[PDB]
């Protein structure tokens, strides 16, 4: 903990926007070990609650600082402080849904601060999300590589649905530090394994507890060309 | 090797179709250890060669039998024989390209037989592919889960390009056994790590040697809900 990003950190989060025309607002706080890549957060729907859609769709919008890093993979997010960073992302659901996010990450008074403006549209009325018939996400692997001076991430996720099925979705993310380009050491192509799980929920999902574990790493498989 | 799929197997491949209006035809053969998940193949462009596009785009179209499996993950492909299986896939490149494939997998005379009909369109004339300025693919992780009686796979890949950049692409695959549904044991949601590398190439890419290593597995990260 001898630095800006300490062994243990806390975070604050303010989310707002709409989904399928419905306005809402969320607030949350938590902590974790940025170096072990572990995270836990408590969130409350302070407005528009109870949401007419599944909270799951908002899961990945509520913390890149908390990602474990091995040797050989420079930390894009950690190197970004005190300034912080931002990122934009578009998620597309196979059944029609589109979820766009704009987030700001800063560090105020030793605490991490998250502001995310979100907009969702086209979620089928008889869809698992709007019908709130979802049951958490499966883990996933994010693919990342340097692009346009920033960091690009590509994601593919499967959301469990009532009955035993899955609802597919993919997204591309763009992460950008607020620090000079010739300052930090940009990482190369790599992956990040994620496992975001819902711990608790009550009051028609008006209060939510979630957890995430993420680890940066290279492909396990051996290369014949001596490539990473 | 005491069964249909032996410790060591060979394979035959006949590819044909077009890309951006250009017709071509490829033939190839190889072998590998289906259980160690290793593969090597030699391919020749018997028609339309030299191709006016990068061979890389055809890489993932040339062998699901060769995938290592741990305990807990039933083998969808191996369980499919002697009958065999098929699969369909659509790849979409971020710059406009679309590559559709239809493949048949059979087992004739102890040898694996591949027939794949492919169609590509919309590859930008000043694109890395048509300009043949690509430099192999990076490894990737395929996401898979049961759907509509068959197996669905989702993929995200990055193709290296001249200069130091990457060209993105994703695809969804549908795999279907030719054996009864109540016969084999359908696997659940899981992943497959892939690392497809180009070994050799000559004669303006008219002859190509490639290798693949694939392993089925569950997410490495621990779950708090006791989920796989």
């Amino acid at each position: 903990m001898n630095s800006l990003i300490k062994e243990n950190m806390r975070m604050m989060v303010v989310m707002e926007g709409s989904v399928n025309g419905y306005q809402f607002k969320c607030t949350g706080e938590g902590d974790g070990n940025p170096y072990m890549g572990t995270q836990t957060m408590r969130i409350k729907v302070v407005e528009g609650g109870p949401l007419p859609f599944a909270f799951d769709i908002l899961a990945t919008s509520f913390s890149k600082t908390f990602i474990k890093h091995t040797k050989g993979i420079p930390d894009f997010f950690k190197q970004s402080f005190p300034e912080g960073f931002t990122w934009e992302r578009v998620t597309r659901y196979e059944d029609g849904g589109v979820f766009t996010v704009m987030q700001d990450t800063s560090l105020e008074d030793g605490c991490l601060v998250y502001h995310a403006k979100v907009r969702g549209v086209n979620f089928p009325s008889n869809g698992a999300v709007m019908q709130k018939k979802t049951k958490g996400w499966e883990p996933s692997t994010e693919m990342l590589y340097p692009a346009d001076g920033g960091l690009r991430g590509y994601s593919q996720m499967a959301l469990n649905v009532d009955g035993g099925g899955y609802l597919s979705c993919s997204f591309e993310t763009t992460y950008r530090s607020k620090k000079t380009v010739e300052n930090f050491k940009m990482p190369g192509f790599h992956f990040v394994d994620h496992r975001l799980e819902r711990l608790e929920e009550s009051d028609k999902e008006m209060f939510v507890v979630q957890h995430e574990h993420a680890v940066a790493k290279f492909c396990d498989l051996p290369s014949k060309l001596g490539r990473l």
